[PDB]
């Protein structure tokens, strides 16, 4: 549903932990543009 699977907002190495994207050690949705995601 509307729902996350780990957590956003915790920092985090590996994308893989997150349905969304860990961009810059954490935990978030797509918030990039030209730079790729995961």
């Amino acid at each position: 549903g509307p729902s996350f699977c780990k957590a956003d907002e915790k920092p985090c190495e590996y994308h893989a932990d997150c349905c969304n994207c860990c961009l810059s050690g954490i935990c978030a949705p797509s918030t990039n543009w030209i730079l790729p995601g995961c």
